[PDB]
């Protein structure tokens, strides 16, 4: 029997199988408003008892660094998300909204009034990386503005309000994007965070921001509706730490403590496999070390296949396995994995284009 199709209780959510739609930015949410195309896309991939995580979603007007990504900070956005959540729920799926602030991984073109993006630091991403522009060219990451503690508290409140908005739209929960060199990771990683106040220096201080964000959303909507994504070891946007495993374990310790204090477990911890990039024994052991340390559900992501996902669940390395690129090109990926049916190729050229159909909803079913 296939271990990916054993049921799993993710808190109060009864999942029928362990194949998860990973969060993926696709840039079809024109003008940051969820569009009907998103409803068709998520409906195609929804299954009864299956778990879906949305594309990263803006928590505020300054949180974007990609074109046409959805927000959930306005009532117009909430109204349009509600239509998408309804069609997914009609298929029996569980769906979480990923809350995403890019921090310094932005550009004047994505910021109100062309202002500088915000970060923990004034250090820019280096010129080894270039940002996708709305016209399909690539631009230069600018120097960010380093925020003070008042502004940090405002950003935490943006997460809190967005979590409440997600519940209003009908989402089952939210995921905190704390990975991949974006705003939260710019506080976590000692290769970025050069602060001398209470949010920088020590490992404890670098973990303060993610702790406050998670506590804020747990207080607002309940721990069992909150997932947290991190990537202590990742090659993306100059987000390195001198001791990735200790960083990961410090975050896990904080999450365990939040659960004890709240008297409830989070929905899950979601960790990117260090092998995953946008453009091996030590890697696997880092994943298992974090899993063994965390008191709760563990989702693994990054480079998984049918065989590797089966291995992960069978060996106890993870409870759930999220798939990205193969879910782009296989709307019925869950069914194909169950049947061991051949998978369709994906076309990177249309990952981030705006067409509501081409490269988005026109990948065929079996
Ligand atoms: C087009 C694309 C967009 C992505 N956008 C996000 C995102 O918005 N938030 C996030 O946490 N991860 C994002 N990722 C990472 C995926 O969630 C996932 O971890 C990765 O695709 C899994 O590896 P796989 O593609 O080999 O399955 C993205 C990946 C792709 C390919
Ligand atoms: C390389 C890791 O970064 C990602 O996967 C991502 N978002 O988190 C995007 C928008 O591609």
């Amino acid at each position: 029997n296939n271990p990916l199709f054993s049921p799993y209780k993710m808190g109060k959510f009864n999942l029928s199988h362990r194949v998860v739609l990973a969060p993926m930015t696709r840039c079809r949410a024109l003008n940051n408003i969820p569009q009907a195309a998103l409803g068709e896309y998520y409906e195609q991939r929804a299954t009864a008892g299956g778990f879906l995580i949305t594309e990263g979603t803006m928590i505020s007007p300054t949180s974007a660094g990609f074109p046409h990504v959805p927000g959930i900070f306005t009532k117009e956005q909430v109204r349009e998300w509600k239509k998408i959540v309804d069609v997914v729920h009609a298929k029996g799926a569980v769906i979480f909204c990923q809350l995403w602030h890019v921090g310094r991984a932005s550009h004047e073109v994505y910021q109100p009034a062309g202002a500088a993006p915000i970060s923990s630091t004034e250090k820019p991403i280096s010129n080894r990386w270039r940002i996708l522009m709305p016209d399909g060219t690539h631009g230069i990451y600018p120097k960010p503005r380093a925020i003070g503690t008042y502004e940090i508290s405002q950003v935490v409140e943006d997460y809190r309000r967005s979590a409440l908005n997600a519940i209003e739209a009908g989402f089952d929960g939210i995921e905190i994007h704390g990975a991949h060199g974006f705003l939260i990771d710019q506080f976590l990683k000692d290769g970025i965070n050069d602060r001398t106040d209470e949010y920088g220096g020590s490992l404890a201080n670098r973990c303060k921001f993610i702790t406050q964000v998670v506590q804020a959303v747990v207080s607002a909507i309940g721990a069992d509706r909150v997932g947290v994504r991190v990537s202590p070891a990742i090659d993306h946007l100059d987000a390195m730490d001198s001791n990735p495993l200790s960083l990961g374990l410090a975050v896990v310790e904080r999450l365990n403590k939040i659960q004890l204090h709240s008297g409830s477990k989070l929905a899950y911890l979601h960790v990117t496999q260090p092998r995953y990039v946008a453009y091996e024994e030590e890697e696997a052991r880092l994943m298992r070390t974090l899993r063994n340390a965390y008191q709760g559900t563990f989702i693994c992501s990054g480079g998984y296949t049918r065989e590797l996902g089966i291995e992960a669940v069978a060996q106890g390395d993870a409870d759930l396995v999220s798939y990205g690129r193969l879910f782009i090109s296989n709307p019925d990926l869950v069914m194909r994995i169950k049947l061991n049916a051949p998978l369709n190729k994906y076309n990177r050229k249309t990952f981030y284009t705006q067409d509501p159909v081409v490269g988005y909803t026109d990948y065929p079913f079996l």
